[PDB]
C-alpha cells in the first residue's frame, strides 16, 4: 500500500516542479526561430462535461500522450492541447430535470432520478441546488477535468484550453466565422428534409443525443390506401358519410396487381384518425405518430383520433384496392404480425409472398378459423393467387411452388417460412419479369419506382417514413421520422465528396479496417441536419433562434487551438483579460480570414498588426494536425465531418488537411464491459487514487494497440507498481554502492552480451514506438530490458560493470519516460543529471552482435537442461561433452535438408518425401528410427529460431562459451567441479549421439 503512496508523493512533487518550470508551454514566436526536427501536433476530441472523466477517455488520450512523450525525444516540438466540449443538450436536460425536483418538491425531495445521481457523486445537500442551472455545470465540471488531467501529468499546454458554449465569447466568434464561411460557400442549406426527430425535445435526434440505435436512420415504405366500402363494419357505423382507408405498409409495390385480401392482427389495438383533408386512416398509434410528424395531419404532432378498435372488429370488411384484378377484397386475420414494423396492416400477395399464401391456405382449410373470426365463404374461397411476377427458376406462382415443396400447412412455421422467404428473398428484385398488361416482359428493377409513382399520382398511395430500428433518445423519448425544416450541411455534394475522398486517400489510417469504415461512411453520408432549438451551444449568426449541435461546432476547432493561448490565456470561459489585449467582440469575420487564410488581405480593425501577425504565425506554424486519436465509435460521424470541413475551409491547401487518425477499441475493465450499473467502473481520479498516475499509465500502455476492445487489468497494474518500486530501490542501491562496482575496460563475456542486448532493445523499442504499438514498446523496452539486466546480474560472477550499469539505468529510464515520466524524472535527478529528463534526447544504440545474443540464448538453454537433469541422479562432479561437428548420419540428413532448402526458396518437403529419400540411402540403415525425430526437431527449430539451425557448424565457439561461465554453472548447480570435453574423448553412446548445440552431460 505504501508503495502506491510513495509513487503518488513523487508524482505530486514532480508535477509542481513542471508547473513552476512551465516546460510544456510552447510559443511559435520562439520555436520557429530554432529550426530543429519539425513539429508534432496531436489532438484528442474534447470530451463532454456532463460528468467526470473516466478510464475510457484516459485510455484514448494515452495514445497521443505517449506519442508526445516519445516524439519529443526524437527532437520534434510537440503541441498537445486540451479543450472541453460543453455544447449539446444532455447538460441542459439534466440541469432542468434537477430543477424539476427542486421546484415541484423540496430539498431533499419526497418520493414517490437526478438528485440521486448527483448525491451519489458526493455533493452536499445544499450544493446540488446550484446545479439546477447549466452555468453551474460549466463552472463545476471543466475545472475538475483539468485538475484530474494535470494530476495525471499530461504534457499539455493548458494555456490553450477553452469552453465550447456561447458562454465562451472567443470560441463563439470562431464558430460564427466558420459557419459564416460555410454558408458563403454554399455548404449550409435551409430546407425541409427527413430526419430522426425527438418529439419531447422538438428537434432532430442525431448520433450523440441517442440512447438506442447509434447510427440507425429512416426507412421508406410504400403506404397503400385501401378504401372501405359500404356496408361498413359495425364499429365504424358512427363514421358514415366519411371516407375510410386502411393504410398498409409495404416494401414491394410492383406486386400489388396480385392482391386477394388484406391481413390484420385480430388482437392488436388499431386507431382510426383524421388526416389533413378530412379522411380517416386506420393504423397503429406509432404509425399515426410518425405520419403526424410527416405532415399527414392538420397539425404537426397532433393525431386527431376518432375511433379505437381491435383487429377482430375489422374482420370481414370490404375493400377496393388499386392495381389488383379483384374489384372487392376483404379483411382477414393473420396470427404472425409484428407490432414494431409497419402499420399493423399488411397486403395479401399470395403469388409471391409465403406468409400470405400460408394464411390464406389456413383460412381455406378449416371452418374453425372462419367461424372463430366470422369469415363467411365469399371472403376467402373465390380468391385465387394472381400471376404477376415470374422468377425463372420457380414460375409465375413462386410462393405457391416453394410452399408446396417445403410442405408447409400453417402460418406459424417460423423456420420453414423463413427458409422459403430467404430462398426467393432477392431473386425477385433482379431476375423477376412482370406479366401484367402495360409492363409485360419488363425487368422488375426497371419498373418498380415507375409503378410506385403511378400509384402516388392517382392518390392511391403515399410515402411513409419510419425508424428502421427502434431508437431512444437521451430524454427517454421514442423518436420518430419527421419531415421538418432545418439548416443542414450538404455532405452529399459530389464535388465535396470527391475532394474528401482524395483527402481520405492522403490520410494515414494505421490499419485497413479503419479505411474501410471511412469508405463506407463516405459512400453512405448525405445531408446532415445540424440545427437544434433546445440546449447549449452557439446560435447561427443569422438565425439567432437556432443553435448549432455538438457534432457540427467541433469540426475545425483544432485551428482555434493554435491561438487560444493568445486569445483567452488559460481562463476556460474566456472571461479574463486577453494577453494580447484583444477584446472578445473585436474578432470579426475578416480578422479570422486574415488569421487562418494565408492569402487573405489585412482588414481594417483597431488591432495592431503585431498581434494578428503573431496569431497567423502560430497557426501557419502549428498546422496541419499531424495525429488525432479517438475511439472507433467516432469514425462514422465526427471524423468524417472533420475531414469534410477541413476540405471545405481550406479547399486550395491540401497541406492543411489532416495527416493521420489512429482509432482504438473501447476499454474493458478486468475483461468486462465497463459500466456503473454492474459495479466495475473507474473514473480518472479514482484510478489515480488507486494506482498512482505512473502505475495507471503503465497498465494503460499494456492495454491494447489494436482496434479490438482493449483490456485494463487491475492485477497487471499492481504488478507494475511492485516492479516500479523494486526498480527504484535497485537504482538507489546501485547509486549507493558506486564504488563497489568493477571498472576499467568492460571486456568480460557477459559485458559484451549485455551491451549488445541493450542496444538491440533500444532499436526494437524505437521501432515499436514509431508504429505506436505501445504494448510492444513496453514489452521490448521494460520487461525484456529488465530480463536482460537480471540475467546479466545473475551471470556476472566478477560483479557488474560500473559504466555498463550506469548506461543501463540511463537508457531504461529514457525508454520508460513516455510511459512513466514522473518516476523517470525522479530517477533522472537521482543520477545527478544537470537538466530535466524533458530536455533529454533519444538514446543512441551501439553495435548489435547477433552471434553474442545467439550464444547467450544457447547458454540459457544449456543451463535449463542441466538444472532439469539435476532433478534426479548427491551430485558433486559433472562432465559435459560438446560436439564440434554433426556425426555422419546426422550430417547426411542435414545435408539433404540443406539441399532441399536451397532448392525452392526455403521450403522443406513433407516428411513422407523426406523419409522416402532417406530410406533410399544405404548408409542410413542402422539409423532409420533415429532419423525422423531429427528431422522433426530440425523443422521445429527452423520454425522457432530462423534458418541458422541449418548450419553444419555453430557460428560461435561452444566449448569457449561454456568455459566463460563454468564458475556460474558450478555455483548455481551446487556442484564441486564441471569438466568440459570435446566429445571425441567420451564413450560410444555419447560420442555417437552428441551434436553441436545439444551438448550432453553426465554426473
Ligand atoms: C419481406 C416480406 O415482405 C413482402 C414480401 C412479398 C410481398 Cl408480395 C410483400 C411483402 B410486403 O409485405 C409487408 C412488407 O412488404 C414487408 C416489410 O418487411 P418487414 O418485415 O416489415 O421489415 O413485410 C410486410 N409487413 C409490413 N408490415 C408488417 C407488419 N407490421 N407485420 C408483418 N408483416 C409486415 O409487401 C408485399 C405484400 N405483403
Ligand atoms: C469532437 C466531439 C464531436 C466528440 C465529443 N465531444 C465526444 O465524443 N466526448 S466523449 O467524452 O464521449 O469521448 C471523447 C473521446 O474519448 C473516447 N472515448 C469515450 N468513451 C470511451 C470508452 N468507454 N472506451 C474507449 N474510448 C472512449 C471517444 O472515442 C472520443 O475519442
Amino acid at each position: 500500500t505504501a508503495k502506491v503512496d510513495f509513487l503518488k508523493k513523487i508524482e505530486k512533487e514532480i508535477q509542481q516542479k513542471w508547473d513552476t518550470e512551465r516546460v510544456f508551454e510552447v510559443n511559435a514566436s520562439n520555436l520557429e526561430k530554432q529550426t530543429s526536427k519539425g513539429k508534432y501536433f496531436v489532438t484528442f476530441p474534447y470530451p463532454y462535461m456532463n460528468g467526470r472523466l473516466h478510464l475510457g477517455h484516459t485510455f484514448s488520450l494515452s495514445k497521443c500522450e505517449f506519442a508526445v512523450g516519445y516524439q519529443r525525444l526524437k527532437g520534434k516540438c510537440c503541441l498537445f492541447p486540451f479543450g472541453l466540449h460543453c455544447t449539446g443538450m444532455p447538460i441542459k436536460a439534466c440541469a432542468d430535470k434537477l430543477k424539476r425536483e427542486i421546484e415541484l418538491y423540496g430539498c431533499p425531495p419526497d418520493f414517490p432520478y437526478q438528485w440521486g445521481i448527483m448525491k451519489s457523486l458526493g455533493l452536499s445537500d445544499e450544493e446540488i441546488v446550484k446545479f439546477s442551472e447549466a452555468e453551474h455545470w460549466l463552472d463545476y465540471f471543466p475545472p475538475l477535468a483539468i485538475q484530474d488531467l494535470k494530476r495525471m501529468g499530461l504534457k499539455v499546454d493548458w494555456r490553450r484550453s477553452f469552453i465550447t458554449t456561447d458562454v465562451n465569447p472567443y470560441y463563439d466568434s470562431f464558430v460564427r466565422w466558420q459557419f459564416l464561411t460555410l454558408r458563403e460557400r454554399n455548404k449550409i442549406k435551409f430546407g425541409k428534409r427527413y430526419t430522426i426527430y425527438s418529439p419531447k425535445d422538438g428537434q432532430p435526434c442525431m448520433d450523440h443525443d441517442r440512447q438506442t440505435g447509434e447510427g440507425v436512420g429512416p426507412q421508406e415504405y410504400t403506404l397503400l390506401k385501401l378504401k372501405v366500402l359500404e356496408p361498413y363494419p359495425s364499429k365504424l357505423s358512427g363514421l358514415k358519410g366519411k371516407n375510410i382507408f386502411l393504410v398498409a405498409a409495404t416494401l414491394r409495390p410492383e406486386t400489388m396487381f396480385g392482391q386477394t385480401n388484406c391481413w390484420v392482427r385480430p388482437d392488436m389495438k388499431y386507431i382510426g384518425f383524421e388526416t389533413v383533408n378530412g379522411d380517416i386512416f386506420i393504423c397503429t398509434q406509432k404509425a399515426a405518430r410518425n405520419m403526424s410528424y410527416q405532415g399527414f395531419t392538420k397539425d404537426n404532432g397532433v393525431v386527431p383520433v376518432v375511433k379505437e378498435l381491435m383487429g377482430e372488429e375489422i374482420l370481414g370488411a370490404s375493400l377496393s384496392a388499386p392495381l389488383t384484378s379483384y374489384k372487392v377484397i376483404y379483411v382477414l386475420p393473420m396470427l404472425t404480425i409484428k407490432e414494431d414494423k409497419g402499420t399493423g396492416v399488411v397486403t395479401s400477395v399470395p403469388s409471391d409472398s409465403p406468409d400470405d399464401i400460408a394464411a390464406l391456405r389456413d383460412l381455406k382449410k378449416k371452418q374453425a378459423l372462419r367461424a372463430k373470426y366470422g369469415i363467411r365463404d365469399d371472403m376467402v374461397l373465390p380468391f385465387e393467387p394472381v400471376p404477376v411476377i415470374e422468377i425463372p427458376g420457380f414460375g409465375n406462382l413462386s410462393a405457391v411452388t416453394i410452399c408446396d415443396e417445403l410442405k408447409i400447412q400453417s402460418q406459424n412455421d417460423r423456420e420453414k417460412l423463413a427458409e422459403a422467404k430467404e430462398k426467393i428473398y432477392l431473386k425477385g428484385f433482379y431476375e423477376g419479369i412482370m406479366l401484367v398488361d402495360g409492363f409485360k416482359g419488363q425487368k422488375v428493377q426497371d419498373v418498380k419506382k415507375t409503378i410506385q409513382k403511378k400509384m402516388i399520382d392517382a392518390g392511391d398511395a403515399l410515402i411513409y417514413m419510419e425508424p428502421e430500428k427502434q431508437v431512444m433518445s437521451r430524454s427517454s423519448d421514442e423518436c420518430v421520422v419527421a419531415l421538418c425544416d432545418q439548416w443542414y450541411l450538404d455532405y452529399g455534394e459530389e464535388n465535396w465528396k470527391k475532394q474528401t475522398s482524395q483527402c481520405l486517400k492522403n490520410l494515414e489510417t494505421f490499419c485497413e479496417e479503419t479505411r474501410r469504415n471511412f469508405e463506407a461512411t463516405l459512400g453512405w453520408l448525405q445531408e446532415h441536419a445540424c440545427s437544434r432549438t433546445y440546449g447549449l451551444g452557439t446560435h447561427l449568426p443569422w438565425d439567432e433562434q437556432w443553435l448549432i449541435e455538438s457534432l457540427s461546432d467541433s469540426t475545425i476547432y483544432m485551428a482555434f487551438y493554435t491561438v487560444a493561448h493568445l486569445l483567452q490565456g488559460g481562463n476556460l470561459h474566456g472571461q479574463a483579460e486577453s494577453p494580447l489585449g484583444i477584446r472578445p467582440q473585436q474578432m470579426t469575420k475578416e480578422v479570422w480570414d486574415y488569421v487562418f487564410f494565408k492569402e487573405a488581405p489585412f482588414p481594417k480593425t483597431q488591432i495592431a498588426k503585431e498581434k494578428l501577425d503573431q496569431l497567423k504565425q502560430e497557426f501557419e506554424f502549428w498546422y496541419p494536425v499531424d495525429l488525432r486519436v479517438s475511439g472507433k465509435d467516432l469514425v462514422p460521424n465526427h471524423l468524417s465531418y472533420y475531414l469534410y470541413n477541413h476540405v471545405a475551409m481550406w479547399p486550395e491547401q491540401s497541406d492543411k488537411w489532416p495527416t493521420a487518425v489512429r482509432a482504438n477499441g473501447h476499454l474493458l475493465l478486468n475483461s468486462e464491459k465497463m459500466s456503473k450499473s454492474t459495479g466495475n467502473f473507474l473514473t480518472l481520479t479514482q484510478a489515480i487514487d488507486k494506482f498512482s498516475a505512473d502505475g495507471m499509465r503503465l497498465a494503460l500502455a499494456d492495454a491494447g494497440d489494436t482496434v479490438e476492445d482493449a483490456n485494463f487489468v487491475e492485477a497487471m497494474a499492481d504488478a507494475g507498481i511492485l516492479r516500479l518500486y523494486t526498480w527504484v530501490e535497485w537504482v538507489k542501491e546501485m547509486v549507493a554502492n558506486w564504488d563497489s562496482l568493477r571498472s576499467g575496460p568492460a571486456s568480460t563475456f557477459n559485458d559484451r552480451v549485455f551491451a549488445s542486448e541493450l542496444n538491440a532493445g533500444i532499436i526494437k523499442t524505437d521501432q515499436n514506438y514509431e508504429k505506436m504499438m505501445f504494448k510492444e514498446a513496453l514489452k521490448t523496452g521494460f520487461f525484456e530490458f529488465q530480463a536482460a539486466k537480471d540475467k546479466y546480474r545473475e551471470l556476472a560472477v566478477e560483479g557488474m560493470h560500473r559504466e555498463l550499469v550506469f548506461r543501463f539505468i540511463e537508457v531504461q529510464t529514457l525508454l520508460l519516460a513516455p510511459f512513466c515520466p514522473h518516476l523517470c524524472e525522479h530517477i533522472w535527478t537521482l543520477l545527478g543529471k544537470p537538466d530535466s529528463i524533458m530536455n533529454a534526447s533519444w538514446p543512441v544504440a551501439g553495435p548489435v552482435n547477433e552471434v553474442l545474443i545467439h550464444s547467450s540464448q544457447y547458454l540459457m538453454e544449456v543451463t535449463h537442461d542441466l538444472r532439469l537433469r539435476l532433478k534426479n541422479y548427491k551430485p558433486s562432479h559433472c562432465t559435459i561433452y560438446v560436439a564440434k561437428n554433426y556425426p555422419p548420419w546426422q550430417h547426411t540428413t542435414l545435408s539433404v535438408l540443406r539441399k532441399h532448402f536451397e532448392a525452392n526458396n526455403g521450403k522443406l518437403p513433407d516428411n513422407k518425401v523426406i523419409a522416402s529419400e532417406l530410406g533410399s540411402m544405404p548408409e542410413l540403415k542402422k539409423y532409420m528410427k533415429k532419423v525422423m525425430p531429427f528431422v522433426a526437431m530440425i523443422k521445429e527449430n527452423l520454425e522457432k529460431m530462423g534458418p541458422r539451425i541449418l548450419d553444419l557448424q555453430l557460428e560461435f565457439d561452444e566449448k569457449a562459451v561454456l568455459m566463460e561461465n563454468i564458475v556460474y554453472l558450478t555455483n548455481s548447480l551446487e556442484l564441486e567441479h564441471i569438466e568440459v570435453k570435446f566429445a571425441s574423448e567420451a564413450e560410444d553412446k555419447i560420442r555417437e549421439d552428441c551434436c553441436p548445440g545439444k551438448p550432453l552431460n553426465v554426473f
